[PDB]
């Protein structure tokens, strides 16, 4: 679909079998979700944002459905202010910016 | 144009008579730019993201040209690690997400 930007581009995602709300974020290299339980091994990682660095759990090769479109990729779980879908998954569902 | 997301969506902007590079960022409510002397009055503000908050100066009705398209709105100036064009200006140049 075509999504305008007068409101936040929030969409429903499905991950670990559960539905959540997330923000489509072209300024994020990576996908970062709020604290949750996910099945699968994970390794400690650090990621930096506007305010500094946070500690996250890196889950690799995670299945995630974004507005019905399937992606399989890296998901970081940690103290982010909002669930963000980054370019690592936006590219898998074929997202582009147009103006 | 159409901008794919394999790499960061970096574009040239013109603001305050100077050229800079900035990210087209659908996850940013507001536009945040590196420290620069803009003439005029401003108001202090705090904006937050991953890692916490930074202190910025809010300027209103600022002229920015983005890849040939003109926009006018609020610009936040401060010690940000990256320049982001947020939704307040992206809506003005008719930018949409498409997948
Ligand atoms: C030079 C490198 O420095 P750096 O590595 C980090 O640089 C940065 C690079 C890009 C961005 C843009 C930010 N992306 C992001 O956080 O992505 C991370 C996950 O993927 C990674 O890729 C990029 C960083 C990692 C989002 O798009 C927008 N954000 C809001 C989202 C809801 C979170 S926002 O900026 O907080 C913000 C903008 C305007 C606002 C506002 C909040 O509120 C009102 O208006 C920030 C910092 O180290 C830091 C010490």
């Amino acid at each position: 679909p075509q999504i305008t930007l007068w409101k936040r581009p929030l969409v429903t995602i499905k991950i670990g079998g559960q539905l959540k709300e997330a923000l489509l974020d072209t300024g994020a290299d990576d996908t970062v979700l709020e604290e949750m339980n996910l099945p699968g091994r994970w390794k400690p990682k650090m990621i930096g944002g506007i305010g500094g660095f946070i500690k996250v759990r890196q889950y690799d090769q995670i299945l995630i459905e974004i507005c019905g479109h399937k992606a399989i990729g890296t998901v970081l779980v940690g103290p982010t202010p909002v669930n963000v879908i980054g370019r690592n998954l936006l590219t898998q569902i074929g997202c582009t910016l147009n103006f």
